[PDB]
């Protein structure tokens, strides 16, 4: 019954849980996010797992695995009853909301209704100003973690949420970890997060997770020795924790300690061998060492150095391929592989990989942006095909017009267009590109001038029509 389903849905929309927090699947690589959560769950004391489990449920639902979501929620509830607490029913609200939603998506409306009933009973007994939600620091914290896990588009939101929690308990250890981590990811380099991370470490003395990020930030601001002291402080504790291991390995990698990084990444991979992220990290290690050697030997490594370089290239390729095999949506692996091929002169291979990458549909717009950027670079400096380079820089801008890559893209587009003017009138490609760039930079008259020509050459082009229709609104 559509009527009953919508009637229930109206209530579901009032709840506080992952299903009402605007966490768009399009914004993430589902398999990566699932991998990340699984890694954070490893050998983690059960108590600290609640939020993870709730989030994992939502993620399993996003993957079309509602039963696995049920399993995750069963685990979350068990964690809740394991804490024996007089904050129990309150602590169960998110889990219950997720239950209600998951049962709704399984067309099992009465179950869902049971959970909305429990939630409503709790809200009424506590005389909440809302019928199906309850103002709660814990819930703000949980939402903070969910947002943070959905990536760069959500960091500001995450910060807001942690701050709300922090407004109630400013010295709560967990809230402080979430806030500090969020400001850390926002730092990507700035170091606004240094104070917050120091405080978070102070409030969580035996927590490896927060210390590794303090170490990474200390490294960022050229306080390497202190950071390394933190890393050594957590080494023994993290030997079964792939998630912390990979950041410790990152610290070592950035310090050029290749074998230390590889040692930790190998332990991590032994915990979670299905991980694309971990393979990709290994490949990055091999690659960085190879680059360091080529640099030192002025691009002519001899003897042992030569052997080592070959071996490193093969290892890097191996790991980027492993990462692609474990998650076809893991875009960084494709572009790193293709770029390594391109550097070695292997243009046919680079092209195979790039083409696979350009044909992926269900990846995020950020990844697509970057893929187009890299393929355009490949076209400009290796193929020497300025037209295709223009096409892809343009695509990169269309998909995501305000990123750290915006100036590179716009300047490159202007430069390549001007180079087109050396012997020929502008192609429709270059005209389109300049129209786009100038419209984006605010030069509406010039943009309009370029689109007029683009149109005159291609009269039925819907893009030029729409651009002109829009531009004629101005001034």
């Amino acid at each position: 019954s559509e009527i009953r389903k919508d009637t229930l849905k109206a209530i579901l929309l009032e709840l506080e849980c992952h299903f009402t927090w605007n966490l768009l699947k399009e914004d993430i690589d589902l398999f990566e996010v699932e991998d990340t959560i699984g890694q954070q769950l490893e050998f983690l004391t059960t108590k600290s797992r609640l939020a993870l489990y709730n989030l994992l449920a939502y993620v399993k639902h996003l993957k079309g695995q509602n039963k696995d979501a049920l399993e995750c929620l069963e685990q979350a509830e068990e964690i809740i009853q394991q804490e024996h607490s007089d904050k129990e029913e309150v602590r169960s609200l998110v889990t219950w909301g997720n239950y209600a939603w998951v049962y709704y998506h399984m067309d099992q409306l009465e179950e869902a209704q049971k959970y909305t009933g429990k939630i409503g009973n709790v809200c009424k007994k506590l005389s909440s100003p809302s019928n199906y939600k309850l103002e709660c620091p814990e819930t703000d914290c949980e939402k903070g973690w969910a947002l943070l896990k959905f990536g760069g588009k959500y960091y500001q939101k995450a910060k807001a949420a942690f701050e709300k929690a922090l407004e109630v308990e400013p010295d709560n250890p967990e809230f402080n970890i979430g806030y500090a981590i969020t400001v850390y990811r926002l730092d990507d380099v700035k170091s606004f997060s240094l104070g917050p991370l120091r405080k978070a470490v102070t409030l969580n003395p035996d927590n490896s997770y927060i210390k590794v990020f303090l170490a990474l930030k200390l490294q960022d601001v050229h306080a390497e020795a202190e950071g390394e002291k933190y890393i050594e402080e957590i080494l023994d504790q993290i030997s079964s924790q792939p998630y912390v291991l990979r950041y410790a390995a990152k610290f070592y990698r950035r310090k050029n300690s290749w074998n230390k990084a590889l040692e930790l990444l190998k332990k991590a991979l032994e915990v979670t061998p299905t991980s694309s992220f971990l393979h990709h990290q290994m490949g990055l290690c091999y690659r960085a060492q190879m680059i360091q050697i080529k640099k030192a030997t002025h691009n002519r490594p001899k003897g042992k150095d030569k052997l080592k370089v070959d071996e490193l290239i093969s290892s890097a390729i191996f790991h980027f391929k492993a990462a692609m095999e474990r998650d076809s949506m893991f875009a960084f692996a494709y572009t790193d592989l293709a770029n390594m091929y391109a550097e070695g002169g292997q243009y046919s291979n680079a092209e195979d990989i790039f083409r696979k990458a350009l044909r992926l549909e269900n990846i995020t717009d950020d990844h697509k942006h970057q893929i187009h950027y890299h393929y355009g670079r490949f076209q400009e400096f290796h193929r020497k095909s300025e037209n295709t380079a223009i096409h892809h820089y343009l695509e990169a801008l269309k998909v995501k017009d305000r990123s750290p890559l915006r100036t590179k893209l716009t300047s490159a587009l202007k430069k390549l267009s001007t180079k087109r003017l050396c012997h020929n009138a502008l192609d429709v490609q270059s005209l389109s590109a300049l129209g786009f760039v100038y419209k984006l930079e605010g030069e509406k008259r010039q943009a309009a001038e370029y689109y007029e020509k683009a149109q005159k050459i291609d009269p039925e082009n819907a893009e030029f029509l729409t651009a002109l229709c829009e531009l004629r609104l101005s001034i």
